[PDB]
């Protein structure tokens, strides 16, 4: 035996334990019924079987020396679950990124549906040459009696078209809604500033002209940043007829809703920049736990005569736990960033699931 067995055990029970708490947290909070929970539960789905179904086989092929002790037919179907449920999270993980994005310049639960499924058939298809060659032939997924994917023709491949190129989408399109959630915080303080320097210069107008004009631009700002454009139109036509301090008076009617508006989207730029910290830890985490397995396997396909196959061999049985522990983890990153996860989750372990 061996106490790597024991240590794969804990990591497959904190796997199935932490993503049962995190699919009981989106199917039962009210306040985690967005879009971007929905693809986390999904991704905590394909952790919760990879738990299941792919990580207590590779502990026990661990048990047996990495000599594999189930029927032969199993292993391509063991491959084409452990790379199906992994290529589903980097695809969900991209898709998460790529649905903010477009969120910001677009401004339903079935929409979040229609992806999730589309992410997870694009999943079904590309892991699908894994049992459709390698059950044709066990020198694709057997390597001196060690299930593992043994062509690398599917490594390279693999790894390039569902590895590289999410990543890829995944990298870009969130350095993109950070670039964009700066520029809409740099927005709102400028369109801030336009409507408080011209309330300072109405409140010390003494002609109309001046509140007309202040008027005029305080009209700008708001269409630029909701309907207290009306309301700043009311006040136009009070300097439009010479009725100077009534209009002064009613752009103090306008002081009451601009900070309202002003504090409330302001608010949700911030709730956004924080859930993109969060999502970018998920996403940190993701690819830094499965690079050392990715770029061993592709340096396995490099100095493939030149180094030892034996110790790349033995590497990749150690990163790819590495990269099972991520399973674990996305639960534990909810729990640290996210109250409304820390306190569900909480309830749960207390055995309280009444909303
Ligand atoms: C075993 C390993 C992990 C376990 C789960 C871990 C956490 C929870 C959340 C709790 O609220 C109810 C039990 C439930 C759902 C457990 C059911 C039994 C289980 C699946
Ligand atoms: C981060 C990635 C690190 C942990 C990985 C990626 C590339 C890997 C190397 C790739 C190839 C070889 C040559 C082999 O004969 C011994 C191991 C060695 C030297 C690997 C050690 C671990 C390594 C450096
Ligand atoms: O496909 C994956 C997970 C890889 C993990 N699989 C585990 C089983 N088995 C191996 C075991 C021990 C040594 C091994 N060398 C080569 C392989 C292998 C093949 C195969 C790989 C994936 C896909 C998209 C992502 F974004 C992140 C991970
Ligand atoms: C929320 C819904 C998410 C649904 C998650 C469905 C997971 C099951 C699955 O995708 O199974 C694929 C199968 O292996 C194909 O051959
Ligand atoms: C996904 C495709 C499903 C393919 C199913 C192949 C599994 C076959 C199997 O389990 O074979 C057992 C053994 O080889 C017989 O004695
Ligand atoms: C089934 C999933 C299909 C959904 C779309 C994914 C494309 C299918 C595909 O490209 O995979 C065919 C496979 O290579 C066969 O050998
Ligand atoms: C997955 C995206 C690319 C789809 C390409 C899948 C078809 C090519 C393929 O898998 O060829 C198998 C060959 O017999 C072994 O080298
Ligand atoms: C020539 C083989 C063509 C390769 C086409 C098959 C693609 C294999 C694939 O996409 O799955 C491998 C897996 O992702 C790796 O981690
Ligand atoms: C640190 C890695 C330990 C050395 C790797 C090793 O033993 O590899 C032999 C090499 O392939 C030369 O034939
Ligand atoms: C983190 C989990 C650690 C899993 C390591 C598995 C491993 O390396 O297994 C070697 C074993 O001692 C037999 O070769
Ligand atoms: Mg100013």
């Amino acid at each position: 035996k061996n106490w790597s067995a024991l240590l794969t055990a804990v990591v497959i029970i904190l796997t199935i334990a932490g993503n049962i708490l995190v699919i009981m947290a989106v199917s039962l909070e009210k306040k985690l019924q967005n879009a971007t929970n929905y693809f986390l539960m999904s991704l905590a789905i394909a952790d919760m079987l990879l738990g299941f179904l792919v990580m207590p086989v590779s502990m026990l092929t661990i048990l047996y020396g990495y000599r594999w002790p189930l029927p032969s037919k199993l292993c391509a179907v063991w491959i084409y679950l452990d790379v199906l449920f992994s290529t589903a999270k980097i695809w969900h993980l991209c898709a998460i990124s790529l649905d903010r994005y477009v969120a910001i310049q677009n401004p339903s639960r079935t929409k979040a549906f229609l992806k999730i499924i589309a992410v997870w058939t694009i999943s079904v298809g590309i892991s699908m040459p894994i049992p459709v060659f390698g059950l044709q032939d066990d020198s694709k997924v057997f390597k001196e009696g060690s299930c593992l994917l043994a062509d690398d023709n599917f490594v390279l491949i693999g790894s390039f078209v569902s590895f590289f190129i999410p990543l890829t989408i995944m990298v870009i399109t969130y350095f993109l809604t950070i670039k964009s959630l700066q520029k809409e915080a740099a927005d709102l303080e400028d369109n801030w500033e336009t409507l408080n320097d011209n309330l300072k210069v109405i409140e010390k107008a003494d002609n109309a002209a001046q509140v007309k004009d202040a008027l005029t631009k305080m009209r700008a700002a708001a269409l630029d940043a909701d309907i207290l454009v009306g309301q700043i139109d009311d006040a136009l036509k009070l300097a439009n007829e010479g009725k100077v301090k009534e209009a002064q008076a009613a752009a103090e009617q306008l002081k009451t809703t601009i900070n309202a508006y002003i504090q409330k989207y302001g608010q949700s730029i911030s709730n956004e920049q924080k859930a993109c910290k969060v999502l970018g830890i998920v996403f940190f985490l993701f690819v830094v736990m499965w690079c050392p397995f990715f770029i061993t396997n592709i340096m396995a396909v490099i100095c493939k005569e030149s180094c030892n196959e034996d110790v790349i061999g033995a590497l990749l049985n150690v990163f790819v736990w590495i990269g099972y522990l991520n399973s674990a983890v996305n639960p534990l990153v909810y729990t640290l960033f996210n109250k409304t996860y820390r306190s569900a989750f909480s309830r749960y372990i207390q055995c309280q699931y009444k909303e």
